[PDB]
């Protein structure tokens, strides 16, 4: 925290909730996630 960069960010799925060490890992996970938009309207 003193000697270095503070904070951290990870590619966590904001749909089901899944952390991915790699960036592509999440991108490929989006495949199963096919539903961008409302349903009851
Ligand atoms: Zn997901």
């Amino acid at each position: 925290g003193s000697s270095g960069s503070s904070g951290q960010r990870v590619y966590e799925c904001q749909e089901c909730g899944k952390s991915f060490r790699q960036k592509g890992s999440l991108t490929l996970h989006e495949r199963i996630h096919t539903g961008s938009g409302p349903s009851s309207g």
